[PDB]
């Protein structure tokens, strides 16, 4: 069951052959090099499908290079996170990775818990996070 794989393999002519499940193609890694001795066998093979089959290589490098920019990219910093003062986008990265992602958990640690943070120290900590605590906890605002 790979018809979700090759959905777009050959673009040319769907009903040209069946797919050889000796080989498999469902690794989408390994069959970026494999020796020519064995991948012949197979009828029509042409320059345009050679070439056809590059560009799809260089899409799946595209698609899996976007994936793990998803995959690692775990901080969703949102306009909420952006619009409170003295937070770049550095800063608001940091945050995120931090593992918060919201304002009503933001005046819920104290002082303690706003060390290792790059570019910024204890006491400007304190000043932005009672500058929070204050538009948020003390405006009683919803």
């Amino acid at each position: 069951a790979a018809i979700d794989t090759f959905t777009k393999y050959l673009d040319i002519d769907e009903d040209f052959a069946t797919v050889l499940v000796e080989e498999g193609f469902s690794t989408l890694e390994e069959l970026a090099y494999v020796p020519m001795k064995e991948l012949l066998e197979i009828e029509g093979l042409d320059e345009p499908t050679v070439e056809a089959l590059r560009e799809r290589a260089k899409n799946a490098l595209a698609t899996i290079a976007q994936a793990q920019e998803e995959s690692l990219g775990d901080n969703k910093p949102a306009d909420d996170l952006l619009n409170l003062e003295g937070v770049d986008r550095d800063l608001a990265f940091k945050l995120a990775a931090r593992g918060v992602c919201t304002l009503e958990d933001l005046a819920e640690q104290g002082i303690d818990d706003l060390a290792d943070i790059e570019g910024l120290t204890d006491e400007k900590a304190g000043a932005l996070i009672m500058a929070a605590r204050n538009i948020c906890w003390f405006g009683d605002e919803a």
